């Protein structure tokens, strides 16, 4: 029985458009779905998508043999600077298919062995920091928890220190990806993007791009330089040969490999941690369960790469805050052919679908009625439940690349944090979610008092 599909408030001419002019547009997206439920249509002049919030229908848009990755024009902007890399190529373009033969046995649980050295390196450099406040100090979660990422995947990357604990300035080379991150999203609700008032915007773009390039090519150069075997995933990157094509990437590929690394491995996981130390310090008890872990299992001055794995309740305190501040908290999906979705909306070859994830997360017709409640325990039991409920790491063979390498980042600092330090919400923190490409707590603060346990 074919259906006709809820649509939110129009503005004459504008339709649905005006409706993303505002700071925080995923979360205005949210409160829409509450309204109309499942699915909506969303129309600007030129353009429509529609919204799934159901596991009842994103398990049909989950469905790789009807759907694929839409590059949403948040991605076009993004491919400016982010090029055929991973994150910003349509699945049909030769480099997706290279990079990603190439690159999946680089980013296996297999191959965090090798990395867990180097996320150690800077994992200490934080609780060194932290251990070093004095009495009367506080922490910048989301800053704090921003160095520690950023630093381990440019060490663990690319064998680049961006020495983040050493400076209140970014490096220059994030301070133009950050500008340049910036002002992708800002035109997403520009009117008007070639009206003269928008030259300087469009010159500083092109400076900060120049910046990206001009440190990324040098670092490639370096490497093909030196001859340096590094066993780091621009070695990896050099080396390596696609098995279907036969052929390696070529140099400019790998720089836009390298800065979508850099832009995943910033604040889309920096803000996990910051979102997991939130719940934690907001939920005195499971934050005592999970030190009670961290206790029992990391038994020497140095977590072991066997010892993370073994932090099974601190895995589920990072699943359940992806479950409810999902960091990438969308993706965009197009018809391969016709189709019906759910029995009851006809699809269009081409026609475009968002999946709006943190409203998936909510579904009560797959977590109960307690689907606001930060409760751990219920992914104690994975095998219950149903397919595609959970995708904060996406769907499919365009996947997150990274999502082994972000969880045991993660499970490690968060398991050290909860080691070395009792926390405090000083100020009781009123939750803010700034929205940029990423999620995140913005003013989040908390006081760590040393349990004076040595590194
Ligand atoms: C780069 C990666 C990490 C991101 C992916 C995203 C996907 C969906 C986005 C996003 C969350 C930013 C806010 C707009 C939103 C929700 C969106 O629906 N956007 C649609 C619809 C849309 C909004 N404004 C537009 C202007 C023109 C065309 C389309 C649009 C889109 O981008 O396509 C955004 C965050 C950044």
């Amino acid at each position: 029985t074919i259906k006709e599909m809820p649509q939110p408030k129009t503005f004459g001419e504008l339709k649905n458009l005006p409706l993303l002019n505002t700071d925080k547009p995923v979360q205005a997206l949210m409160k829409i779905a509450d309204e109309l439920g499942e699915i909506f249509k969303f129309e600007a002049p030129g353009r429509v998508t529609r919204y799934l919030s159901s596991q009842r229908l994103i398990k049909e848009a989950c469905d790789e043999s009807r759907f694929d990755k839409n590059l949403s024009q948040a991605l076009k902007f993004v491919r400016d600077f982010a090029g055929d890399g991973l994150f910003t190529s349509w699945t049909h373009e030769k480099n997706w298919k290279k990079a990603h033969n190439i690159l999946l046995p680089s980013f296996s649980q297999q191959a965090m062995k090798g990395y867990h050295a180097m996320m150690v390196d800077i994992a200490v450099q934080l609780v060194q920091k932290w251990e070093r406040l004095n009495a009367d100090e506080h922490i910048e979660v989301p800053e704090d928890m921003t160095r520690l990422t950023l630093d381990t995947i440019g060490l663990c990357g690319f064998n680049y220190r961006f020495n983040s604990f050493y400076r209140d300035q970014p490096h220059p080379f994030i301070t133009s990806m950050v500008r340049a991150l910036d002002e992708a999203m800002n035109k997403l609700q520009r009117a008007n993007p070639d009206d003269p008032a928008y030259d300087e915007n469009k010159r500083q773009f092109q400076e900060d791009i120049k910046v990206m390039n001009d440190l990324v090519d040098k670092i490639i150069a370096d490497r093909k330089a030196s001859g340096e075997q590094s066993d780091d995933l621009l070695t990896h990157m050099l080396n390596g040969k696609d098995p279907e094509t036969g052929e390696p990437l070529d140099d400019e590929n790998i720089r836009y490999q390298i800065i979508t690394f850099l832009i995943a491995g910033h604040e889309t996981t920096s803000g996990l941690l910051s979102f997991a130390l939130y719940f934690l310090v907001k939920n005195p008890h499971v934050l005592q369960k999970a030190a009670e872990e961290a206790a029992r299992v990391l038994v020497d001055p140095v977590p072991s790469y066997k010892q993370v794995k073994q932090l099974k309740y601190v895995g589920m305190v990072l699943n359940e805050a992806l479950r409810l501040w999902p960091t990438a908290p969308a993706f965009s999906l197009y018809a391969k052919e016709d189709t019906v979705l759910g029995g009851e909306y006809p699809l269009e070859k081409g026609d475009e679908l968002m999946v709006l994830i943190p409203q998936l997360h909510r579904d009560k017709t797959i977590w109960g009625d307690d689907v606001e409640e930060f409760r751990p325990e219920r992914f104690e039991n994975p095998s219950a439940i149903p397919q595609h409920a959970f995708k904060p790491f996406g769907n499919g063979q365009r996947a997150c690349i990274g999502q082994q390498f972000a969880l045991h980042e993660a499970t490690l600092v968060l398991g050290m944090m909860l080691k070395h330090f009792d926390f405090e919400d000083h100020t009781n923190y009123e939750l803010d979610i700034k929205e940029t490409l990423t999620l995140k707590p913005e003013g989040f603060v908390v006081k760590a008092k040393s349990k004076k346990i040595p590194l």
